């Protein structure tokens, strides 16, 4: 058997799967923070069969009850893609796992494909006696399965622009990451399906331009040690994306009155303390908080004054 | 052979009330309770040759209790089945549950009973299957499935349940004096479980969780400031809110009676007179709970002497 892990990552500027389906290049650049403590793992074992089998596992290592078709479909196809790259014929039992709380949000997607790419590279390289691809190359490969995952190969910050993904040196490195858990509604639209639906939003056409412009301002804000501007820009950024969800042909939303309540409280907090956490959301209901190394107490204060007894925090 | 475990009862200052999401099973609002470490439920498990469990409640002395309940038994056994399936075990058990508090008192035994069953089954099933024993948090989550209230009994002295997480919260007061004014039940009394269902028809039910959260924020702030007077008032407002739900539903019912009102009124007057008193709460039942600070022993004895003795039974 073979094993490997990869960290999840949270994007300040969203990629959103918006890409040129010709060259497979991203329509706009994306910048993300690597969450080194949240890991996805993948164990691979050969099967006497030529077909792969996917068996997700819970933290302890017991089978996870999961009846997914779409997610499974993509994961298997990526392994097959990798086996083709190495010219390998044979099936593998795939056992993936997360070290984080599970459910209640937490996108495993990116870190899971990164771990699979890493593990299959080790396994396949050994099995076929082929050169093991470099880190940069593995990112490129993982990219083919999950765009977001290519950013999980770099730390602490990853910048994905054009045909290149790499680590980027920015002024804030050891952040405190917390997730405000907002439970999903009855028939929630999957992150990947959201990426397709937003196409009918009148603001979609100009989405990448705004993303690029936001990135330029964001980088400048980092260059100036301007945490307040980082906050405001990332704020506009994720709201921009979510607005796409509610302005398409059949409006939908992850954000609810409950989400708005805590988001509002965070604003009042920033105004009150003159400082606060950087905030962002993905194509889901959870709200992510990012605090500086010197904000541990402020973080504890906000949590005690506004999160305790109202929201679950991861 | 056999396995034995115990769990404490707990009393909520902010009520969960069984108000939960139909699909996620998460509580609509958080809940806060005091762990009553002296009131205990016990569960003994003995393996049976068959595959089916048997429930035989017992009295404090150890003799079979006369109980013809179907609903209570169904829930309790299903919880064991649930636990056995979690461990992947196949086999029946003789379940012997008991409490260290009188039947006549009419105290809710559900919460501590399910916690005890969870703990005992966890031990028993762990050794029988050679699996590791589940952590406290995992056990609480499991117990949560048979009885919402029971997950709070896995922590002390205070437990805060928010979303799918339950934990001990470090609050200023500990070693409280707990007294219960036992008010005899009326014939045809609605069970706690059913009352939680009936309140859906109250016009105030829809907005009940908003008030509970608002009260929780105030209560927590009261604790931080060591403001006992505010804890009293908030808890007062909280339980009266819930009880108003019972009498404003489709078919109004009430555990509170003129007898109850007399003593509640007395407590208020006592508070006005002394400028200090007990924290008071009520569950979906007739009894009235008093909570005093460890430094209020004399005030408590004074109130029991001057207003409880000769009028109400007290535990």
């Amino acid at each position: 058997h073979w094993f490997a892990q990869a960290p999840a990552n949270i994007a300040l500027i969203k990629y959103m799967g918006k890409k040129d389906e010709n060259s497979n290049l991203p329509d706009n650049s994306s910048l993300s923070y690597t969450l080194s403590n949240l890991l996805s793992s993948v164990k691979l074992e050969k099967l006497p069969t030529k077909k792969d089998i996917w068996e997700p596992l819970t933290i302890p290592g017991a089978p996870e009850f999961n009846l997914s078709v779409e997610a499974q479909k993509r994961f298997i196809d990526h392994l097959v893609r990798l086996k083709e790259y190495f010219g390998y014929v044979g099936g593998f039992l795939i056992q993936s796992s997360n070290n984080f709380p599970h459910s209640s949000g937490l996108a495993s997607s990116a870190s899971s494909f990164a771990a699979l790419t890493k593990c299959a590279s080790i396994a396949l390289s050994e099995l076929t006696q082929k050169p093991l691809p470099s880190i940069d190359e593995q990112a490129q490969l993982s990219r083919l399965g999950s765009g977001s995952s290519c950013r999980s190969f770099y730390a602490p910050w990853a910048l994905w622009t054009g045909d290149k993904v790499s680590a980027i040196d920015l002024p804030y490195k050891d952040l405190l990451h917390q997730v405000i858990v907002i439970s999903s509604q009855e028939k929630e639209i999957p992150s990947r399906v959201a990426h397709k639906l937003v196409k009918t939003s009148p603001f979609y056409e100009t989405r990448s331009e705004r993303a690029e412009a936001n990135l330029k301002l964001l980088l400048n804000a980092f260059e100036n040690k301007d945490w307040t501007s980082i906050y405001q820009i990332c704020w506009h950024e994720f709201l921009d994306m979510h607005q796409l969800f509610k302005t398409c042909e059949k409006p939908f939303s992850y954000i609810t009155d409950n989400t708005l309540h805590i988001l509002s409280v965070i604003e009042k907090f920033w105004n009150e303390k003159g400082d606060g956490p950087v905030v962002t959301m993905d194509a889901g209901p959870n709200v992510h908080l990012l605090y500086r190394s010197d904000q541990t107490d402020l973080a504890r204060q906000f949590k005690s004054d506004h999160l305790v007894g109202n929201y679950d925090v991861l």
